[PDB]
């Protein structure tokens, strides 16, 4: 199965400037907890925006151009990627914009974090449609004194 995992502020911004602009430790604690052991495909501006190897989990970047660290996996299309993964239960989409465009039409699962914070940025989430997912997990959280926003943990199943 295909998963996508994201963070979303306000009408959908996930970045500015290959950046996340806020700081949320318990959305990236989420992020490590829904991933880990799993692999993971992202594409080259959010490999460059990471900067290095995500731990314990098998890292693969898409790329139409050939690979510059041997420390992850590089593949050339969005199927080549899926066959990198080999035979495992689930498979986390990472990102960005037009990695997570491609994928949404073949997820079954979305995990999605709704981020109280107002962001110009320059990157969006896809715009999908509501009727195909119901939504089994919600969990709201107010902003603390590491959270500077108040943020929302959902997990969606295409119906
Ligand atoms: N808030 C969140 O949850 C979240 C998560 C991830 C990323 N981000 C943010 O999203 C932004 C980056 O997203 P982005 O849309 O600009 O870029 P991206 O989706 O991360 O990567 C785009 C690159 O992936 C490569 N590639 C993509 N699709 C391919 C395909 N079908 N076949 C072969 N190669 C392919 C291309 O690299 P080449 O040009 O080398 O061919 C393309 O330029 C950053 O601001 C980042 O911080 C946010
Ligand atoms: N929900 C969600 N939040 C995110 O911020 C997020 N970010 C990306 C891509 N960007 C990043 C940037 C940094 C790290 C990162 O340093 N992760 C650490 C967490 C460290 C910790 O647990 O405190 C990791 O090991 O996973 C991951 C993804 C993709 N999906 C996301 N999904
Ligand atoms: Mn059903």
């Amino acid at each position: 199965m295909i998963s996508l995992i994201a963070a979303l502020a306000v009408d959908r911004v996930i970045g500015m400037e290959n950046a996340m602009p806020w700081n949320l430790p318990a959305d990236l604690a989420w992020f490590k907890r829904n991933t880990l052991n799993k692999p993971v495909i992202m594409g080259r501006h959010t490999w460059e925006s990471i900067g290095r190897p995500l731990p314990g989990r098998k890292n693969i970047i898409l790329s139409s151009q050939p690979g510059t660290d041997d420390r992850v996996t590089w593949v050339k299309s969005v199927d080549e990627a899926i066959a990198a993964c080999g035979d495992v239960p689930e498979i986390m989409v990472i990102g960005g914009g037009r990695v997570y465009e491609q994928f949404l039409p073949k997820a079954q699962k979305l995990y999605l974090t709704h981020i109280d914070a107002e962001v110009e940025g320059d990157t969006h989430f896809p715009d999908y449609e509501p009727d195909d997912w119901e939504s089994v997990f919600s969990e709201f959280h107010d902003a603390d004194a590491q959270n500077s926003h108040s943020y929302c943990f959902e997990i969606l199943e295409r119906r």
